[PDB]
């Protein structure tokens, strides 16, 4: 399972979304150092382009294998191979936009395969997302909690706005291996710090190039117990 | 165009907590009486590991009784029909989004639902199949540049005696140009959705809805 | 029964919204069995307020609901000892209000004491920018729960410019009379129309009128 | 600033949760530049409480955060005419607490005043049934806004039987003194561990230790 994810790994994705009515589809092509926690992947909007909303809200649909897990904090995601794993997410924007996606991860030919299917609705016509007034996400810390053999993630994220300020978004994810969790080693409560940046945009966001660095940790601070 | 008797057909794809499924329905009703019954099959992914009640409202806005002075946004929209899109937020954290297309094809109402549900607690009246249908409800409809926005607090009755509350937000959007629709003011739709019959671990379900629109009749 | 066809009410309210402190009082009258009342409200300390008074409108009387025959009136049965309510209002743009009240009866006058705390009201939103024009009429749903009633209500403020600011209400109503001395209603609905009738001096004098009528679901069944 | 190696606090709190009025005070001591402190909390009135004390844990100290050099400390610059916070806490089972706080400095000593109001905590849920086992460690993201700060914090209470109960926190932090008499931080994080050390007499007496350390995002930026 460890011995299967490799010091350089590749991802191909297929995606199928609808946001405020607008159907679309995307693919991507990706690579990174999983054990160093880094990846970059190139995204296309194969159908539905150009999109009438800020691409940024989709940014986090495109990779939980590429988290740097230190020795002695179990990697739920790498362990889950060769079967793979699946996440379920709800994103709730402070202005009423709501997004829900289910993603399917798996491996084939030493190449990671993501199937995404998402559904966005109730985004205000006048608001920064439907106005394309977003300038990318702030770094974030996700807390992962073990629960029923899965992990539940929580994350308060914030999208940067033109003029300054931020649009806030709450994330709630459920991560579920497809191995039996009797064949797994669960971590405790732990934290994943990230910074996801757009590094290239083209043809009105129908081509987008993204980099993530993700590092996991236990809470380092001294107890009194 | 919308006759005093109308038939509907429904195809539905969904996913709830990663469990994928499909349904279809054949429905019959009285668009101007505000009544209908429809016969639902789960045809992939059944039997379902959660209460089918949470999908009840996925399965018909053309069947609301609109009194004479109160413009009917749904019946007006034909022949080109309308769409809706909804979020349901349960008080225990489960969230469903859903999108719907309503069209009119050679006399029949055709419905197409895609939905996606996540974060339902595992234990968990929804996931432990401990629900006993919805209470009657009142939806408030607000015009909102050219579409309607609905707001509704609903509650599922529970095995044991309580209620699981759920907050609905929906956006109704006519495919017709807005200039060809008289827009209603703010109004209310009182409903009672009931389960008539179920068989084979909720893989077959019959539902009946009655639904009557009104202005606020209180004086001023 | 101690609820007459005509009753008066007296209110004292103490409040903090985004850290701005204030107090109100009111004297009101209405017709309990017809479902109508008028309250004359003063902002007696901390005025004029830096926020839309409209958010406070629903803080000012459940005894005045018209209950039809065979729908138990939880609030009128609660006397002589009365009842309390606790409410959370969550606005769609982040404002949140918690509030609690006491309703009692002294010398046949209804007496309301209200405490409230409101926070996180955005500086550029319609509440703080004073852009609201009153509430839409509404339906509150009431559910029996372990001796009390849980109320649920999605509401909306009209805005300058035409749209609405939505608000979510969750209230718990608890009788001060032991519960087996009351007949509880099943699940039911309260239709309302609350309106501002007059105002003066930068929104520091307000009069409001409520009509409220309860009903069971009237639609046919099976 | 005027905040010494060692500092004490006294605190007075009054509030209502699901109708139940109470009042609290703490005496306190700690080290503000290594961001640690202990607080000995007394339920003077309304004891014992029908609800879990844990839900008040965070009501009881923003100057005791360790800020590294190069990240402005809003709270230490915000003195002598100090600062305030207004918080909303939304538990996933429906409990909602609002609360507001005053932080002033009067002759060697930190003064805390808190008023809170909690409603809609379900009667059969862990808070009213007292099935909680403390808070998990947390991180707060703090954003500049109008020369104030907005804190956002997903937090979790350990439960009996092993689950968690989650609670969303939103807090506005506002200095009582103007700008510029003060430098603003950028978007930054505070990592925290709150621990109950000692409990007595059905939760009427309680000792809390907090370690709080701020940082910027430490990760590589490709832009």
């Amino acid at each position: 399972g460890e011995e299967l994810i490799k010091e350089n790994m590749h991802s191909k994705l297929y995606l199928e979304g609808s946001v405020n009515g607008h159907q679309f589809k995307c693919t991507h092509e990706g690579e990174g150092k999983p054990y160093e926690g880094t990846q970059t992947n190139r995204i296309k909007v194969v159908e539905g382009g150009p999109l009438p909303f800020a691409f940024d809200i989709l940014a986090t649909m495109f990779s939980k294998t590429f988290i740097k897990y230190p020795k002695g904090l179990p990697d739920y995601f790498k362990q889950s191979f060769p079967e793979g794993f699946t996440w379920e997410r709800v994103m709730v924007f402070e202005d009423g936009g709501v997004l829900t996606a289910t993603q399917d991860t798996s491996l084939q030919d030493g190449c990671l395969i993501y199937n995404v299917k998402l559904r966005g609705v109730n985004f205000p016509a006048n608001g920064p997302v439907m106005q394309k007034k977003t300038l990318g996400w702030e770094p974030s810390t996700e807390t992962l909690y073990p629960a029923d053999g899965g992990l539940e993630g929580r994350c308060d994220k914030a999208l940067k706005l033109v003029g300054g300020g931020h649009l806030h978004c709450n994330f709630k994810t459920t991560y579920r291996s497809k191995k039996p969790a009797t064949n797994l080693k669960m971590p405790g409560v732990h934290y994943v710090d990230r910074r996801l940046e757009r590094i290239k945009e083209a043809d009105n966001e129908t081509y987008v190039e993204q980099h993530e660095v993700a590092v996991a940790r236990y809470c380092d601070l001294p107890s009194k117990l």
